[PDB]
């Protein structure tokens, strides 16, 4: 079958809420096995930010706000992402994914040596 694999799993035009300002901007999006990038565009030249997926981040359905449908948001140890997809196909696809990813993660945990 598929042994070593290693790259983006999922990719596509997501809307990301600036925590900034209340407001929605296109964004391209790399859902990574073992993280999950956002470029400005598809062309992977300028990173905005990484988010460190883990047993604890997850992902979860948001209601229909500011006028919009299938929304969605991950939260994650103390930082948080929130994206906005297009239909329904996207916003599970998406989530369905990402939830799956962060899985994968589970199986093997590591107490980290704290003090």
């Amino acid at each position: 079958g598929s042994s070593g694999s290693s790259g983006v799993l999922k990719q596509g035009y997501m809307m990301k809420k600036g925590h900034r300002r209340k407001n929605w901007t296109e964004r391209w999006f790399v859902l990574k096995p073992n993280i999950i990038s956002y470029y400005v565009s598809e062309d992977l030249k300028d990173k905005k930010g990484d988010i460190l997926l883990d047993e604890n981040c997850c992902v979860e359905s948001l209601p229909d706000k500011d006028g919009k449908k299938c929304l969605f948001l991950v939260k994650c140890f103390d930082k948080t992402f929130e994206i906005s997809a297009s239909d329904k196909k996207k916003k599970q696809e998406w989530i369905q994914a990402i939830h799956s990813t962060i899985h994968l993660l589970k199986l093997g945990s590591s107490g980290p040596s704290s003090g």
